[PDB]
RNA sequence: UCUCAUGGAGAGUUCGAUCCUGGCUCAGGAUGAACGCUGGCGGCAUGCUUAACACAUGCAAGUCGGACGGGAAGUGGUGUUUC
């Protein structure tokens, strides 16, 4: 999914020489997702090694049994910082740009997210995904702390 | 994977490009609203925010004759009853 398509300058005794950034994240709308960067002559060159470099990045977004968060969390990269909160189900998922797209090509049914901070969209999805990559599952929390279930859950 | 949550969206604009700080601007709601164009019906509401500025006319606080003396309408007369 291309979120974003800018012409970059380098300048030469020449003149302008033109490129293309692509900002582009991949996902199978199951709960597998990543993110990546690049840059070339034309949008469709660039558009693909965009492609290539998500591929070589990416991660997996800890999902709950009504594809939600697990919990609430922040997160912080340059000037972007995001915030992520569960959802009931049937609320869809809340958000703007980067956040939107890459929560939602993860395969995030229902989540709100909003980004303080900066808007730069890149930022915004690297922000994003160091969010939903330090999410705990509750499995591992049990594990963790070496404590059952069920006594956490109360 | 029980319980809670029914909730927080961005976009353009300084640069040859970038990242940031920072303002302006927009998308939404609400009116005791006004103006423009257009206008079939019904239901429930609303209607001088300004000059506590002036007011023509008409009406918005009376009733009791079982407190009381009278007179005025009739009636034949203080038997009747009204004002
Ligand atoms: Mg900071
Ligand atoms: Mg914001
Ligand atoms: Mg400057
Ligand atoms: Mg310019
Ligand atoms: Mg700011
Ligand atoms: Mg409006
Ligand atoms: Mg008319
Ligand atoms: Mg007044
Ligand atoms: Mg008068
Ligand atoms: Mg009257
Ligand atoms: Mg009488
Ligand atoms: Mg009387
Ligand atoms: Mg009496
Ligand atoms: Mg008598």
């Amino acid at each position: 999914n291309v979120v974003q398509v800018r012409r970059v300058t380098k300048v030469v005794k020449g003149g302008k020489h033109m490129r293309f950034r692509a900002i582009v994240v991949v996902g199978d709308k199951k709960g597998q997702v990543g993110v990546g960067v690049g840059k070339a002559k034309e949008v469709v060159s660039a558009v693909q090694k965009a492609a290539v470099d998500a591929r070589r990045n990416i991660i997996t977004v800890p999902m709950t049994k009504y594809l939600t968060f697990p919990h609430r969390n922040e997160a912080d990269y340059g000037a972007a910082r995001v915030m992520l909160r569960p959802a009931a189900p049937g609320t869809g998922v809340i958000a703007g740009g980067a956040v939107r797209t890459v929560l939602e090509m993860a395969g995030v049914e229902n989540a709100l997210g909003k980004q303080l901070g900066s808007n730069n969209a890149l930022n915004n999805a690297r922000a994003t995904i160091v969010a939903v990559q330090t999410m705990r599952q509750f499995s591992d929390v049990a594990r963790d702390r070496g404590i059952p279930m069920e006594e956490l859950w109360k």
